[PDB]
């Protein structure tokens, strides 16, 4: 399957697309807010990786403007960790909000939970 | 929609109880192991909050059990807050792991992200 890792942050895509890549997962990545968009309907991506913090358009935007042609699975990360932001994170379409730093493993586990569930 | 609560502090099923009435979800509550899977069977919930920490039949049990037969959305809930134990919950067919205490809102906001999806 395809994943799409859109962090504004390279040694942070760099680590997620080699894990996901280690465990069989095709990679495209996008660093701000517009190739995010890009990649999606160009490579339509069987999940995304979505951090809320991100140049051109935020993670927020992307997430609503996703949603209103897609179901695709949609997994937030961010180091911004209080209740207001997961919240607002899932109420706009996230199915899952992890905060950084994160483990490799339990992020490994929420995207075949999420790909489980589509 | 219907929730199943499993959860064998009775102070913490209460205010789970509470919050998702509030909501507008009909509530059936377990408190071990047995009622869960009784509940389960009995009162066909479409989703399941459930602890690991559980008499007669653990939460792990539990979802193992229950996913032989069902897809039912289950969000795990507990104290513990290990990468082991999100990553061995998730595993063995929890669709989400969030840990005690936890916020009112964030759960609610995670059960609705769940039903939408199933």
């Amino acid at each position: 399957k395809k994943i799409l890792i859109v962090d504004d942050e390279k040694p942070i895509s760099d680590i997620i697309k080699f894990n996901m890549t280690k465990e069989g997962y095709e990679v495209v990545t996008a660093f701000n807010g517009r190739e995010a968009l890009e990649q999606f309907e160009a490579e339509q991506p069987d999940i995304i990786i979505l951090d809320l913090m991100l140049p051109e358009i935020d993670g927020l935007e992307v997430a609503k403007t996703i949603r209103k042609t897609s179901s695709v699975p949609i997994l937030m990360l961010s180091a911004k960790d209080s209740e207001f932001d997961k919240v607002i994170g899932l109420e706009l379409g996230a199915d899952d909000y992890v905060t950084k730093p994160f483990s490799n493993r339990e992020l490994q586990a929420r995207v075949k939970a999420l790909l489980r569930r589509s």
